[PDB]
């Protein structure tokens, strides 16, 4: 049985047992790559103190789907569109948070809207490189990008 | 500046304004192959109410480093040593925590210890086809682990 200490916006945190549990919304992420460039956003992120590399990305809202919502954060935080296909998903850390990321590949971008984030089109394999050189951290999803392509879109 | 809504064992939950933000140490994960299998481990994970696939992985004590902290976890969860390399850190959800991961390779394992965690040795690619097919659940360090194999490894 879990039994909740604090209930928020976008978490709450519970006790179960012995353990420290947060709820959180599940969210998205969203690989895409344009002449050998991958599409990278940063933000300043209070609970980091830096903005860090990551992808477009964002919580599943009331109503949505995962896909729904990974078009969504392109479009909010890119103003692009694609053909979305589904990669796979995970735990972004299984020990502590339910937190889940549905990530997805997207092709064919066009833009739709003209219009906090920013956006950073960077070859993935710089991006691996400042970061080996520690000019800037990565998220999860930074890196699951990353990963991916080296792995799969060379 | 931070107030302190709940201050616990492996996590403290504070506002930073508007921004609500889970402390969280600092962890490690060890990716190591053998004869074309990944070391994965599972376990009980309260907080999503299954057993993802993981690397070994754990908190950084305090006293120690990461490469200590990552030598210690490969020992503990599956009785192995091995060489290891420093690949890349990631932060795990930083919009709301701020856990870092620092992830290694290991190689030229040896059993030094004969002894919760279950061991699951798997080829990389059939454990991405088995998350494919709905058959399991990754962690983010067990994702990481399959896409940089299949990146670098192969
Ligand atoms: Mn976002
Ligand atoms: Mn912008
Ligand atoms: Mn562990
Ligand atoms: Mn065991």
């Amino acid at each position: 049985e879990r039994t909740y200490l604090y209930r928020g916006r976008i978490l709450n945190l519970a006790l179960e047992g012995r353990y420290e549990i947060v709820e959180h919304k599940p969210a998205v992420a969203v690989i895409a790559l344009r002449e050998g460039r991958m599409l990278f956003v940063r933000q300043m992120r209070p609970a980091v103190g830096l903005a860090p590399l990551e992808i477009p990305a964002g919580l599943i809202e009331p109503g949505e789907d995962p896909l729904e919502a990974a078009r969504r954060e392109l479009a909010e935080e890119t103003g692009l569109s694609g053909d979305l296909t589904y990669l796979f998903s995970y735990f972004v850390s299984p020990g502590f948070t339910d937190e889940k990321t549905h990530v997805f590949l997207a092709e064919n971008l066009k833009e739709v809207e003209a219009h906090a984030i920013e956006v950073v089109w960077m070859r993935p394999e710089e991006a691996l490189e400042r970061h080996q050189r520690g000019e800037v951290e990565f998220s999860a999803t930074g890196l699951v990008g990353v990963l991916y392509y080296h792995a799969f879109l060379r």
